[PDB]
């Protein structure tokens, strides 16, 4: 009730930044967090006990593969944070509550692996859910573990604030899939432009609150260069990984996914950055001005990816 969450000075002042990194002390991560859902939502948002338990299942439910992981999950929550404490007075109570937690829960029960390979493998997840395979999955582990005895963190919210929470959530979860952004972004693009995009459209502030999801989960390309490249190797471990299971099932993976095409990394992460990381940063700042940071921070991490190129590192 009176049970503050502080962090070290270091950490107190840096987490406030886009750029924050959560560290490699696994044990600190669920404090962050709280700290973070405390600072962002109140400290009345939700039943300490629940929530501690809420965090430490969903803890348990992500896997130990080199990216796909909790500390993924608490990345993308931070970013989300950050984006939620410089655009204080744009979201609802429950958007917040929701989002924070949509962020954290948004790759449960991940594998290492693309939708793609879930659909040539003929997984059962890719015959229970025909698109957005993994995502559909990941809204489905949520609500399990909100089901678990004294893990309904939202228990005090009204029958129909709960059923908007879980809306908000499970929108917020399928826009991770990176093949609906493209789609998301462009619409986003023309509303802004032409001057019809209004927050007081429900199917707008869907929108907004996927490209903030798609800005969140992509985040690696706006830490510091030491940060985004040594998470680009555990990005490839994945990707390359799934590239073998594709060998092994006859099929030739994409250059992307084939570990022989090391040597053309650098010229990958530019396509990457060009494609998809900076046009996502453009439309999230023109839309959300004080998010102008990720925009920057990933131009910043383009260059360095074009020294990497040139010889000069
Ligand atoms: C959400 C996906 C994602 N989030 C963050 C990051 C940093 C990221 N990087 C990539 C791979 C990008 C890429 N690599 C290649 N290569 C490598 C050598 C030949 C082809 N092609 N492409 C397009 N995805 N990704
Ligand atoms: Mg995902
Ligand atoms: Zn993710």
């Amino acid at each position: 009730g009176l049970m503050q969450f502080t962090l070290p000075v270091r950490l107190c002042k840096e987490i406030e930044l886009f750029h924050f990194d959560i560290g490699p002390f696994e044990n600190m991560w669920p404090g962050i967090f709280v700290y973070m859902v405390h600072r962002s939502c109140g400290t009345s948002c939700f039943e300490l006990e629940k929530l501690c338990r809420f965090i430490m299942s969903v803890k348990k439910n992500y896997r130990r593969v080199p990216y796909h992981n909790w500390k993924h999950a608490v990345t993308v929550a931070h970013c989300m944070y950050a984006i939620l404490q410089n655009n204080h007075t744009l979201f609802t109570d429950l958007e917040r509550k929701g989002l924070l937690i949509a962020c954290l829960c948004h790759d449960l029960d991940h594998r290492g692996f693309s939708n793609s390979y879930l659909q040539k493998f003929d997984h059962p997840l890719a015959a229970l859910y025909s698109t957005s395979t993994m995502e559909q999955h990941h809204f489905s582990q949520t609500v399990s573990i909100l089901q678990l005895e004294g893990h309904n963190i939202f228990s005090t919210l009204s029958s129909s604030e709960y059923e908007q929470v879980l809306e908000i959530i499970r929108k917020a979860i399928i826009a991770t899939d990176l093949a609906l952004y493209f789609g998301n972004r462009k619409q986003l693009e023309e509303m802004y432009q032409t001057g019809s995009l209004n927050l007081n459209n429900q199917s707008h502030r869907d929108r907004v609150i996927g490209l903030m999801m798609t800005a969140c989960d992509l985040c690696s390309v706006t830490k510091l260069w030491p940060v985004t490249k040594l998470t680009a190797n555990d990005i490839y471990a994945e990707f390359w990984a799934e590239g073998d299971e594709m060998k092994k099932l006859g099929i030739q993976p994409i250059p992307m996914m084939d570990r022989d095409k090391k040597d053309e990394v650098p010229q990958g992460q530019l396509g990457f950055y060009n494609a998809v990381a900076i046009p996502c940063y453009t439309t999230l700042t023109q839309i959300l001005p004080p998010t102008e940071p990720l925009l920057k921070a990933c131009r910043d991490n383009l260059s360095q990816w074009e020294k990497v190129i040139r010889g000069e590192e």
